């Protein structure tokens, strides 16, 4: 009888950017798919992207929104691992193949076929709305459980921001105590970066061109020291003092600094995007054994590892929790990385209020 | 009574690189040195490089090779581990400071204190003569056995040619059966990446831009197979399959087509040295989790096992064996690549004949 139900979100219609309501269909929930009402959704420099068409490839309208946290609110019938009430999770895949040596390994990250959580098509040909809605409905594979003991208004960011830091400090090996970690960036990912590293144990390092970050990383984030890129004397105190670099930045910046304060053998991991190809001299990665290496987001394990640490551990996220109506002014300050660290979009207390005709009632007396 | 000791050599004097005779003073056998006769020394672009002042920094008289055989002829008071008579390897490095963590770690070539073979100095304030020479003293530390197992002539390569190329197969992880590693550039150093990675089971590709080299890769050295990088559909063809590149190339060439050959976690390792940065895109490092690194030679543990292996497996690289006085056409051959794959000088059987006068005899009747 019911092959679709309806959703409604905040979505945008050209590349000027701007959100406002929607009302869609997405898919009733198959026999292995969770649906949720949705409660908080992290707000994402790529939410702002790809709303504002900046690769030319936006499919509008464009709902996005790929932190998404919420309350299972119906299962389908071969679904066990969830139960109506669960507290859950959805990041940036909500699709892969099943088939392939990534998919196998728990990487369907890396899946030639991964479908994102917006910017694409499900198998159904329907385009993939975010989670900038009241109600989302994933396959079970690509939700994850959210523990009792993680506040949920702030565990949203875990969901990309935190799992694009976590997955390479795990992979690159740079989580056993004692290591000493430098982040390049202090957003939301470089944010999530000190909290992970700290948290196991890791000497962490911001790195900086800003001096107004000196604060935010020792008084704000508990980082264990700061460097300001800019000052030539406190670069070069600290040449070959790191086993690896967490580099966040989107934007062009010189590699070869960074490249000297690796020690030996140590490792300068992008998560970061910049418009242009780096100059990279080999020169110094042969006397050194170094590398530049790249990572994006994280498998499905590896996410719900992640929450299950964060949970036990104490990470959470620094977030601002903004009304759904307040999102075009978010925007225009994520664009200007005015926040600390990470907006998140309280939809289960604000999203509906967002909606509520605001039409004075009146007798019309004027004919 | 003897502090030092007489030895010969062809050294250069200037940035001609031409090489002549040179009779300089080596130091007598310490407590924990090893003094061996000379037998075979590789011919390395480096040496060529070094004496023709390539990096501005030659010190002359400048007497290279850093890929040395021989014959132990006398052993320090304190010496246990080699005898009279044993036959002994040098390499790129004769001296590390021994307490830092990379020495610790038998990585002595990633030394901040490492001594270069030659272009450097020794503790005694003595500039360092490398391996186109009777005779050479090591300290017992950086000297490897040669088994009898191994043909002399053509181990002599092995010495940095060989441990350049072993060491990141090894470290990286591409030595595995199964993998399949590419290989670019098939000089001395590409041809030692085929035969040790075919030796571990590995399935090897050569790319390169010559057509003539398919022959080289597939009948010469028995490779798996050869990628013209020139042809785009065999490139194309190709995206997605190599697990490892060991690209030995030291010249300008493009970056983004040998990152797209690499599966995801793949690893492109430079080991060559091209003189302008190269141009990385990071976006493929960001899907594909790929990287970029480099290595530089071995150190001192592994230098033998590479040895061992080497003996053991029937790895043998393919030399031209030459006579002393043939070095300087060597030189111009080998500024050509025009050599499968490497000179080796055979100073055991041809060195003294280089020195011997050929002054005619003669009455003198012309007063
Ligand atoms: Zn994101
Ligand atoms: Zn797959
Ligand atoms: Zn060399
Ligand atoms: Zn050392």
């Amino acid at each position: 009888e019911e092959h679709t139900v309806k959703a409604v979100g905040w979505a945008a219609r050209d590349p000027s950017g701007h959100l406002s309501p929607f009302t869609f269909s997405r898919r009733a929930t198959g026999e292995l798919d969770v649906t949720f009402k949705v409660l908080y959704c992290g707000i994402c420099h790529s939410d702002l992207h790809y709303i504002k068409n900046e690769w030319s490839n936006t499919i509008y309208p464009a709902l996005p929104g790929h932190e998404i946290v919420g309350e299972v609110t119906e299962v389908g019938s071969k679904v066990n691992k969830f139960k109506v009430g669960d507290k859950v999770g959805v990041g940036c895949i909500v699709g892969s193949c099943h088939s392939c040596p990534n998919c196998n390994n728990h990487l369907e990250n890396y899946c030639p076929n991964r479908i994102l959580t917006f910017g694409s098509r499900y198998y159904d040909g329907t385009l993939n709305h975010g989670g900038y809605s009241d109600l989302m409905v994933v396959q079970e594979h690509f939700a994850v459980r959210i523990p009792d003991a993680l506040p949920l208004d702030s565990a949203a960011p875990l969901l990309c921001a935190g799992i694009t830091v976590y997955s390479p400090l795990r992979y690159y090996g740079l989580d056993k105590p004692g290591l000493h970690v430098g982040v390049v960036g202090l957003g939301g990912l470089g944010h999530m970066a000190v909290k992970f590293a700290k948290a196991f144990g890791v000497k962490v390092t911001v790195v900086s061109t800003s001096p107004a970050k000196k604060e935010d990383a020792i008084s704000g984030l508990g980082a264990h020291s700061f460097i300001l890129s800019t000052d030539a004397e406190q670069m070069q105190a600290a040449v070959g003092t790191m086993d690896g670099i967490i580099d966040t930045v989107s934007a062009s910046h010189p590699l070869p600094p960074l490249i000297s304060l690796l020690k030996s053998h140590g490792k300068l991991v992008m998560v970061g995007d910049p418009p242009k190809p780096l100059e990279l001299p080999v020169f110094p990665l042969l006397l050194g054994r170094k590398m530049v290496a790249g990572s994006a987001i994280g498998g499905m394990k590896e996410t719900q590892e992640m929450i299950d640490f964060a949970a036990k551990e104490g990470v959470r996220a620094d977030v601002e929790v903004i009304p759904m109506d307040y999102v075009n002014t978010a925007m225009q300050r994520v664009s200007k990385s005015d926040v600390k660290y990470r907006f998140v979009i309280d939809i289960g207390n604000t999203f509906n209020d967002s909606l509520i005709s605001s039409e004075v009632e009146h007798h019309h007396h004027h004919h």
